[PDB]
């Protein structure tokens, strides 16, 4: 769920609050149309075209199923006892976190124009 996502991202960028990533080019948060503005965009736009594809799973909501996860010593796992819809969402979220870890963060894409720049 969006709470254990949040959770990952304290996990692997520590030194940014995670509202940060919130809002951010034409796939961070809201939003989920347009060219992709830079490779951080680009970490968003996987991660929803990926809970696009969770979805499909019978019963599966991934901004709300709780998945079993754990941070710890600089390393994020999904567990075992997951189910189908958990561990898919729980990749899902994982991979976008290391996604954001080692991409650039560029100040001017914060806060854009969806509706004018990302059509
Ligand atoms: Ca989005």
């Amino acid at each position: 769920n969006i709470y254990q996502f949040k959770n990952m991202i304290q996990c692997t960028v520590p030194s940014r609050s995670w509202w940060d990533f919130a809002d951010y080019g034409c796939y961070c948060g809201r939003g989920g149309s347009g060219t992709p503005v830079d490779d951080l965009d680009r970490c968003c736009q996987v991660h929803d075209n990926c809970y696009n594809q969770a979805q499909e799973i019978t019963g599966c909501r991934p901004k709300w199923k709780t998945y079993t996860y754990e941070c710890s010593q600089g390393t994020l796992t999904c567990k075992g006892r997951n189910n189908a819809c958990a561990a898919t969402v729980c990749d899902c979220d994982r991979l976008a976190a290391i996604c954001f870890a080692g991409a650039p963060y560029n100040d001017n894409n914060y806060n854009i124009d969806l509706k004018a720049r990302c059509q």
